């Protein structure tokens, strides 16, 4: 674990893990990060000598949900390459490993904003491979420090399950999840199983795009297991604001 301290806007950041920013940016008291474009320096000064040229003021790529002062914004890794790759570095803080950190080409980026009088918010985003043989809807997934404990994850999880309902598609995080990633998800798909409730799992599966075996790890965790003649038996987002082709 090599940075002590992340200023990202108003917020004091500190990391979990190693992640490989440039070595002379390492033994830093602060590492300084423009919070619109998410680039990195060694200096107060020179952020506040950015802030004047970077013309952002949000996220890349398209804004392909918008409910209240919730945004969702869509980024091609690919041609968007600076600020993805500036980003993958931040979730690297905060992730025990990051397969591919440097090319940011295979993936397309969900990131998840907050919306006030000063500008749009990062709170925390998903990845996603655009093409996998193992239907992982989501890659990594993350929420800022600051802002975890509240719900965000939940619906950043929400969120990567209507992409694969358009998609007509059920999905699943990449694996291994890490322990903080299982509990979110438990607690997303517990409450979604729930607010369902008879049913079988492969109608459970087909209304939520959430795989078969997560529906049953799930009912198992829940004490619903119902095994009957070879079958196993039983902060929102609205779909109506989401403007996704894919
Ligand atoms: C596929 C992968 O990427 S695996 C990588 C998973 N991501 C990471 O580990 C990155 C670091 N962690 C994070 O960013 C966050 O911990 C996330 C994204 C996993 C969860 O974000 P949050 O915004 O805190 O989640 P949220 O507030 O929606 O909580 C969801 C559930 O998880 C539980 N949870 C979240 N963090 C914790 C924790 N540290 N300890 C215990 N439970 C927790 C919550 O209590 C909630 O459960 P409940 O509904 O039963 O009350
Ligand atoms: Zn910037």
């Amino acid at each position: 674990k090599n940075i002590e301290c992340i200023e990202l806007g108003r917020h004091r950041l500190k990391p979990w893990y190693f992640s490989p920013y440039p070595q002379e940016l390492t033994t830093l008291p602060v590492l300084y990060l423009c919070e619109f474009c998410l680039k990195y320096g060694r200096s107060l000064k020179c952020l506040q000598r950015h802030l004047t040229k970077c013309d952002l003021r949000h996220p890349p790529g398209n804004e392909i949900y918008r409910k209240g002062t919730i945004s969702f914004f869509e980024i091609d890794g690919r041609k968007n390459k600076s600020y993805s790759q500036n980003l993958c570095l931040l979730a690297k803080c905060f992730l025990d490993h990051k397969t591919l950190y440097y090319d940011t080409d295979p993936f397309l980026f969900y990131v998840m904003t907050e919306y006030d009088c000063k500008g749009f918010h990062i709170v925390g985003y998903f990845s996603k491979e655009k093409e996998s043989t193992e239907d992982y809807n989501v890659a990594c997934i993350l929420t800022l420090p600051p802002y975890q404990r509240r719900g965000y994850g939940k619906l950043l999880i929400e969120f990567s399950y209507e992409l694969s309902k358009v998609e007509g598609k059920t999905g699943t995080p990449e694996k291994p999840l890490s322990d903080l990633g299982l509990l979110s998800y438990r607690s997303y798909w517990s409450q979604t199983i729930l607010e369902i409730l008879q049913i079988t799992i492969n109608e459970i599966s087909e209304i939520t795009s959430i795989k078969k075996e997560d529906v049953i790890s799930t009912l198992q965790y829940l004490n619903l297991i119902n095994y009957y003649k070879g079958q196993y038996i039983l902060l929102r987002i609205d779909s109506k604001c989401l403007h996704f082709t894919p």
